[PDB]
């Protein structure tokens, strides 16, 4: 199962790891993607997960959007996990750089509650522009299922652990 994680709460765990390498190693039931409403996996976690699938995630995602239209900010969809996981839960956190409501971050984390265990990044962190400390706080106060957070940046990981209330 998951190894090397620091336990933050009863159900939240955290590790300084590349989520792509972590997914290839564990092959979890669910890997969370930091998706946008269009499922255009260009950069950040989405670009990295998509590149690891040899673009199969993007091909599947374009068919999903052609059939269903865009997701809502705060929403999600379950697609294949390809070579990384059984499923990928594409979750749209608000992008502060796009002027999206940070209050939608709790709605985005609520999607995790539909899955017993997930490998995930911090929603709205990185290129989405939100404060990762705030994202971790919303995660622990919203997610009740078992979440294993992978934080790519060592310096941010140390700051998140050392400042965790
Ligand atoms: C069976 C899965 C989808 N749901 C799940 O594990 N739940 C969300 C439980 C975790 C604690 S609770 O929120 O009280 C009920």
């Amino acid at each position: 199962s998951f190894s090397g994680y620091l336990k933050l709460t009863d159900n939240v765990y955290i590790k300084n790891a590349d989520i792509v390498e972590e997914a290839k190693k564990v092959k979890p039931t669910v890997v969370v993607n930091a998706a946008n409403v269009y499922l255009k996996h260009g950069g950040g976690v989405a670009g990295a997960l998509n590149k690891a699938t040899n673009n199969a995630m993007q091909v599947e995602s374009d068919d999903y959007i052609a059939t269903n239209g865009p997701l809502k900010v705060g929403g999600s969809c379950v697609l294949s996990g390809h070579n990384l996981a059984k499923h990928c839960l594409h979750v749209v956190g608000p992008n502060v750089n796009k002027g999206e409501d940070i209050q939608l971050l709790k709605s985005a984390y609520e999607n995790f509650n539909q899955h017993e265990v997930l490998l995930a990044p911090l929603l709205s962190a990185g290129i989405f522009g939100a404060d990762p400390i705030h994202s971790l706080r919303v995660c622990v106060d919203t997610v009740r299922t078992n979440v294993y957070l992978a934080v790519f940046d060592k310096n941010l990981y140390d700051k998140l652990v050392s400042s965790f209330l």
